[PDB]
């Protein structure tokens, strides 16, 4: 059907906007603390602490499979990246502090992304 194709153009355009958002978020992480999953070889107890690990590469795999149906889904995953880090790492750590800074700077990008997704449809 033609409608399925129009929707697919909408998901595709959302994907194009989400890719730009993802790249902008990932620029606020120059240390690359959040680029890849936490290593279960290096933190073997990680899954006892964090039930839903997330990272930017895992978000990117989902994005390229057009696996985010709306902005809310994408934000949920970005918020896991931050929230997992702030739970596992103590307040006085470089990791925790990187997550605060990513959250703060990310908010600005996400605030305008929500306006673009409502505006463009």
């Amino acid at each position: 059907s033609m409608e399925q194709v129009a929707m697919e153009l909408r998901l595709t355009e959302l994907t194009r906007l989400l890719r730009s958002v993802l790249d902008q978020l990932q620029d606020k992480d120059p240390a690359r603390i959040f680029a890849q999953p936490v290593s279960l070889k290096e933190v073997p107890d990680y899954l006892d602490h964090i039930k839903h690990p997330m990272d930017f590469a895992t978000m990117r795999k989902r994005l390229e499979a057009q696996g985010y149906k709306n902005l809310h889904e994408f934000e949920e995953d970005f918020d896991l990246i931050i929230d997992n880090c702030m739970k596992y790492n103590a307040r006085d750590t470089v990791f925790y502090r990187a997550a605060v800074r990513l959250r703060d700077q990310g908010g600005v990008v996400l605030r305008q992304a929500r306006r673009e997704v409502d505006s463009i449809g």
